[PDB]
């Protein structure tokens, strides 16, 4: 038992809500949070911004250190930071951009990074302004991630498409 509430259950382990993240992570406190990241970890808009806003710039300072002494992530890659003010962890996790020209396969690797985490409060990856269709989002993820996600959809309009068109 988790402290998760009104998820519509998709599969044994894929969860889904129309949610803010941001508000959905200062209520639940979850063990993880996941960032929509990019490699640099400039977290400017989307997601990323949004959490990142909520930490006050935490979220910002903490990556640009982690860049400073690592460099970049590949796309499809990640790395576990503080979830600050919002969760324990966050996991960056860099999905491909469509609007820079990135493979879209390797949404695949980028969803395999949650399955480190055994549960995880998390977004689409490569949605909203990384340009990919959030439909083909979903089906990657719950074709790759085995462990617990909960999906926050900000977009009440997105959430019922994505709902009325599971598979
Ligand atoms: C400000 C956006 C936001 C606020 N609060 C949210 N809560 C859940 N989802 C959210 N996003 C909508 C935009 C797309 C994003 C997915 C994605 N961005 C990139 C890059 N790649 O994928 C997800 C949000």
């Amino acid at each position: 038992v988790n402290s998760f509430s009104g998820y519509l259950k998709l599969t044994d382990n894929v969860y889904i809500k129309n949610a803010d993240i941001v508000e959905e992570a200062k209520k639940v406190k979850p063990t993880v949070v996941v960032n929509a990241a990019n490699v640099y970890l400039k977290h400017g808009g989307g997601v990323a911004g949004a959490l990142n806003k909520a930490t006050n710039n935490a979220m910002q300072v903490e990556s640009d250190d982690y860049i400073a002494t690592n460099g970049p992530l590949k796309v499809g890659g990640s790395c576990v930071l503080s979830g600050h003010n919002l969760a324990k962890h966050c996991l960056h996790v860099v999905g491909p951009n469509v609007n820079k020209g990135e493979d879209i396969q390797l949404l695949k690797s980028a969803y395999e990074n949650f399955n480190q985490h055994e549960v995880l409060l998390a977004p689409l990856l490569s949605a909203g302004i990384f340009g990919a269709d959030p439909i083909h989002s979903l089906r990657v993820c719950v074709d790759t991630v085995r462990t617990n996600v909960y999906l926050a959809v900000f977009d009440k309009n997105l959430y019922d498409k994505l709902v009325s068109s599971f598979l």
